[PDB]
């Protein structure tokens, strides 16, 4: 069973009528629905994204510059100019130095000087943020029955299903192979508030460094970098990343405050990462509330005769599954398909049958069953299948 595989799982239990289920889905968890006479069912909400979402702002973490050029005057010859002054996507500064016989002026004073700098953004240096159209977010829900089959993490359920939800489409009917249809209701507008969120993007090619980071939008429109739209060719404000020294006769140095990504990341420490894949921009946290319909579930192997009771053996011997259940697994000699007979007693009472069934009707098909799943009391017990016995104490 999926749900085995993680720490956070929840059980939803239905009782006798109760035919629709109410579940509070969270990115990371996963749900064990039991109900009587259905099969049980893994259910959990597997991933929230939005392809492309719309780029609001791109800033520059580390400043390209070229092609220093300066234009000083003497004392009388007027201001000192450049055509640079003018164009957009270059930073100047306007000054006076001090000019003089040894600088060849005619008087002793003070003399315009102007130096300009033309400003890009270093290849793959840019933070870019994203921001989320509730009408476009998907939200991806699993579901998974329980077939008597255990399937590892990094191996496929063929009885898995998919289900994906946007607001405009809430509900979705599953055919769960032979054991029936699903009914899932998923409300979006039940999800994650994103008004103010927004997709922080660096250089995802970086192998050292989580693709993205989910940050509050007024923080991310308050940083003081250069910054532009997406296609826009020239950064706004590009001087916060450029330093100019002091003027000494005809020249004025230009200085850059380096590569600020250091420093990105020093303000992004325990703030949530997020992750991108491809064009799909992903939450790495958030819920949803979804309603699942039960009623056209039914059991597998109802009429199937009980398994020889002589014929059984353990292929992994019961466990515990840190869910306060027990996990194991036995293998069958005999002739197929058949209902697997399992029960267990308390020590010292070998009358009353005290397993609780979370793997719903067990049985050896021709090709799969022998994963059982159940929940016991606390204390020593016995576990039977058939004439196959296992001490087991509980907790
Ligand atoms: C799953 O992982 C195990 C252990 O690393 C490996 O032996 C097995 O072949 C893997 N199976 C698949 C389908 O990846």
């Amino acid at each position: 069973s999926r749900c085995t595989h993680l720490e956070n799982r929840d059980f939803v239990t239905g009782t006798q009528g109760t035919t629709r289920v109410t579940l509070v889905l969270e990115l990371g968890g996963c749900v064990t629905i039991t109900a009587e006479g259905k099969p049980s069912m893994d259910v959990w909400l597997d991933a929230i994204y939005q392809e492309n979402p719309a780029k609001t702002r791109e800033y520059c973490l580390h400043a390209k510059l070229s092609d220093t050029k300066v234009a000083a005057r003497c004392p009388t010859m007027g201001p000192a100019t450049l055509a640079e002054e003018h164009q957009g996507g270059t930073v100047c500064k306007r000054d006076q130095s001090d000019r003089g016989w040894g600088n060849h002026c005619g008087l002793f004073g003070k003399g315009s000087i102007v130096a300009c700098v033309k400003a890009a953004c270093e290849a793959k240096k840019k933070a870019t943020g994203h921001v989320y159209d509730a009408n476009k977010i998907v939200y991806t829900v699993k579901v998974e029955p329980h077939t008597g089959d255990y399937v590892a993490a990094n191996e496929t359920h063929s009885g898995r299903k998919t289900a994906s939800f946007t607001i405009s489409s809430e509900k979705t009917i599953l055919t769960m192979g032979e054991y029936g249809d699903v009914s899932l209701l998923c409300r979006v507008a039940s999800g994650v508030d994103l008004a103010q969120t927004v997709i922080l993007e660096l250089d995802k090619t970086v192998e050292h460094l989580p693709t993205a980071w989910q940050v509050h939008r007024d923080w991310f429109n308050d940083l003081a970098l250069p910054w532009k739209h997406e296609g826009a060719q020239n950064w706004n404000n590009a001087e916060r990343l450029v330093e100019f020294g002091a003027p000494h006769a005809v020249k004025m140095d230009v200085y850059n405050l380096g590569d600020q990504t250091g420093v990105l990341l020093k303000a992004l420490a325990g703030v949530p990462v997020a992750h991108i894949e491809g064009t799909k921009y992903h939450l790495k946290s958030g819920h949803v509330t979804c309603e699942v319909g039960l009623e056209k579930l039914k059991m597998k192997g109802l009429t199937y005769t009980m398994c020889d009771k002589t014929k059984f053996t353990w292929k992994r011997a019961p466990t515990d599954s840190g869910h306060d259940t027990v996990v194991m697994e036995v293998t069958f000699s005999g002739t197929k398909p058949c209902r697997i007979p399992v029960r267990a007693v308390a020590h010292g009472s070998p009358d009353v049958n005290v397993a609780m069934l979370i793997t719903p009707n067990p049985t050896i098909e021709n090709n799969g069953g022998g994963f059982i799943e159940m929940q016991l009391p606390p204390g020593d017990n016995i576990i039977y299948v058939g004439e196959l016995s296992h001490q087991w104490f509980q907790k």
